[PDB]
C-alpha cells in the first residue's frame, strides 16, 4: 500500500550515517511528472546573444544537529523545469558552482516520465558533469556589458552549504543589482541571499520580498515523516529576516513574487509559474 | 565473483567498483603491526595538517563516473601513527565541505584504523577551509610540521588544480616543512606548477600509482568503469618531476622534504617513515 511506506530515512551507502528520505516522504512530495502544459514564448528570443548564468550546488551532504547527514542536492524540478521555459525562449544556459567540481541533483525526485525535464536534463548533462568556476565567471565573463541577462539560483537542500557564505556569490549579486539584471531563486535557494551581507553592517538585499521555504515545515512536518533525518543547525527564513528581508510567506502553496529584479518562488510547486514569470520579464526587459 | 562495477544510486552514471575488484583490492585488516614511537614528542607544539578531497565523482571518458573520495587505508593508518608519537592531525579542505572517504575499502576489523577514524570523525564532517589556514595559520612560526595529501582516486579532482593547495606547497618548500603524499595524492603536487613555466618540486623524485594499473588491469576488473582522462604520473613527469616507479610494490622514497609512497600498500611503511623524520627533525634543533 501506498501509507505503509517506510517513514523511517533510508540510508545513503556512499557516505557515513548519512540518509535518502524516506520512502513515504518520497510518496508525498515527488512525482513522476509534474504540473507543465506548455511554453508561453517558443523562440520569442532570436538575437542569440543574452544567457542565463546559473549558480549551482556542488556539496550533496548537509550535518545535521543530531550528527546524521541529509542527501540531498538541488532539486531537479527547480533547477530543469524554469530552464525549459527559458531554454525553449531562445534564451542558452551556462552553469557554474563555486569550485568547478560536479553538480549535485537530488536524483529522489527526478520525475522520470515528464518528456520536457528529462529533454532538458538531456540537453544540459555536460554542462552538469563539468561546470565552470564561478571565480573564473567574474574574472572573464560578468562586467557592465556582459551577456548574462539574469543569474538562477534554483532550489534542494544542498544550496544552503556553500552558496550562503561565498565571496564569489556576493560578487556576482553586487554585479546583478549594479547593473540591473535579475536573481531568479526559488526554495531554499535565497540562502544564496544571505552572502550578500557578508563582512557586512547592512545587506544590500535589505527590505526586498521574497517567497522563501517555510521555516514551520522543516523544523516541523519534514522530520515527522523522515524527509530529513534531523534539525537544521540555523532556517533560511530566519536568518534572512534577521538581514532585513521581507519573508512574505509561511506555506508551501506554490506562490510566485517579482520585487524589482528578484524573481522569488516559495516551493518545488512554484517551477512552472516561476518559469513562466521570468520569460515574461526578460523579455519585457528587451525593449 | 562478478567484474561489472556496481551502481551508485546518489548519483547519475556513476559506480563503485565491481564485487570482484573489491575482492583482490580490498581486506578486512591491514598489515599494521604496531607503532615504534609511542608517546615520543610530548611538548604538543607541533601539528600536521591534512588537505583531504572533498569531491567523490571523478568524470572519466566513456562519461561514467567512478565513486571514490580517500582511501581510508591510505589516510588513517598514516595519520595513527604520527598521532601516537604525539602529533595533532587538522584536517583542511579546499571549500570547507565534509571530507569524502572511499569507503568500501574501510578495513572494519582492524582496531587501530577505526580507532582512528573516530577521533577525527568530528574534524573529518566540519574540516577548517584550506584558505583560511592560509591566512592565519601558516607562516614562517606555524605550529604545521608536515602537511599530509593522502591518496584515493579523488586526489584527481580539485586538488591538482587549485591556487591554495599551490600557496602551501610554497609554504612547506619556503619554511622548510614537509610534505607527505602517497598513491594518487602526488597529483597534489600538480599545483605547483599552476601559471609558471618551472615547478618548485622540477627535479623531485616521487613514487606514484603507475599509468599501466590504471589504463590496463583496473578497467579489465571493473574498478574503474573507464578511463580516466588523464594519468596522474604522465602529467608530473610532463612538470619536469622524476616518477620512480612503474609497479605498486608498496615501495616508499624520500628525497629532501619530500616523502611519498607509491600506492595502498605503502601505508604502513610510509607513516612509519613519516614519524622518523619529524622526530629527527626535532632532535635537530641542537
Amino acid at each position: 500500500d501506498v501509507n505503509e511506506l517506510s517513514k523511517q530515512p533510508t540510508p545513503d551507502k556512499a557516505e557515513d550515517n548519512a540518509f535518502f528520505p524516506s520512502p513515504y516522504s518520497l510518496s508525498q512530495y515527488t512525482a513522476p511528472k509534474t504540473d507543465f502544459d506548455g511554453v508561453e514564448h517558443k523562440g520569442a528570443y532570436k538575437d542569440g546573444k543574452w544567457k542565463v548564468l546559473m549558480i549551482a550546488a556542488e556539496e550533496r551532504y548537509v550535518l545535521l544537529e543530531n550528527g546524521k547527514m541529509f542527501s540531498t542536492g538541488n532539486h531537479p524540478v527547480e533547477m530543469l523545469l524554469p530552464l525549459h521555459h527559458l531554454m525553449e525562449a531562445g534564451f542558452d544556459v551556462d552553469v557554474a558552482t563555486l569550485s568547478g567540481y560536479p553538480v549535485k541533483l537530488e536524483l529522489w525526485a527526478m520525475p522520470t516520465e515528464d518528456e520536457a525535464v528529462i529533454s532538458t536534463y538531456n540537453k544540459l548533462k555536460e554542462k552538469l558533469k563539468q561546470p565552470k568556476k564561478l571565480a573564473d565567471v567574474i574574472k572573464n565573463e560578468l562586467g557592465p556589458d556582459s551577456d548574462y541577462l539574469s543569474v538562477f539560483i534554483p532550489g534542494g537542500h544542498a544550496a544552503v552549504v556553500g552558496i550562503s557564505e561565498s565571496e564569489d556569490v556576493q560578487q556576482t549579486l553586487d554585479w546583478a543589482l549594479d547593473n540591473d539584471r535579475f536573481i531568479v531563486t526559488l526554495c531554499h535557494g535565497p540562502a544564496a541571499l544571505l552572502s550578500a551581507g557578508l563582512n557586512r553592517e547592512k545587506s544590500p538585499l535589505e527590505g526586498y520580498s521574497v517567497c522563501v521555504f517555510p521555516d514551520s515545515l522543516d523544523e516541523g512536518a519534514n522530520i515527522e515523516i523522515g524527509y530529513l533525518p534531523g534539525r537544521l543547525k540555523w532556517l533560511v527564513a530566519d536568518l534572512l529576516t534577521k538581514q532585513g528581508l521581507k519573508v512574505v510567506n509561511d506555506d508551501m502553496t506554490g506562490r510566485t513574487l517579482k520585487d524589482r529584479k528578484l524573481l522569488t518562488g516559495d516551493s518545488p510547486l512554484a517551477s512552472n509559474e516561476l518559469g513562466k514569470l521570468a520569460v515574461n520579464e526578460m523579455l519585457n526587459a528587451i525593449q
